[PDB]
């Protein structure tokens, strides 16, 4: 298991243009389109993302390409955001994961607010931080997404994931 493989698992794939849990245009493996309501803007958005006229419809290798970018940026994100980093680099590898994970659904600042369950996780709380997690809007809107992820940060371990 890797970050690729866990989100591959959390986002699934589509090749064509859904919807996410909150009502927002899609595509691939959890590629955020646009929050406006209009197709055509999302469409708009995804003929820019793929440099070609796609009609709402991707190839596989475009998903994938787009989902690497997606993760790059999430992990981008973090590096560079003073709250993010040294909790980041605190972590150990799946760990990391369960961070890359939140940021790449929620965005960075989104994640950056966090701070209760941040000073958690760099004290290696896990227990603590895993219950001040479950304490969002994330958890009771996404719950057996946010659960992996959480106990990914209690155990350490693949677990919820096998
Ligand atoms: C608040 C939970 C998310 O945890 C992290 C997210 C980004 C970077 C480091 C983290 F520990």
């Amino acid at each position: 298991m890797n970050i690729f493989e866990m989100l591959r698992i959390d986002e699934g794939l589509r090749l064509k243009i859904y919807k996410d849990t909150e009502g927002y245009y899609t595509i691939g493996i959890g590629h955020l389109l646009t929050k406006s309501p209009s197709l055509n803007a999302a469409k708009s958005e995804l003929d820019k993302a793929i440099g070609r006229n796609c009609n709402g419809v991707i190839t596989k290798d475009e998903a994938e390409k787009l989902f690497n970018q997606d993760v790059d940026a999430a992990v981008r994100g973090i590096l560079r955001n003073a709250k993010l980093k040294p909790v980041y680099d605190s972590l150990d590898a799946v760990r990391r994961c369960a961070a890359i994970n939140m940021v790449f659904q929620m965005g960075e600042t989104g994640v950056a607010g966090f701070t209760n369950s941040l000073r958690m996780l760099q004290q290696k709380r896990w227990d603590e931080a895993a219950v001040n997690l479950a304490k969002s809007r994330w958890y009771n809107q996404t719950p057996n997404r946010a659960k992996r992820v959480i106990t990914t940060f209690r155990t350490g371990t693949w677990d919820a994931y096998k």
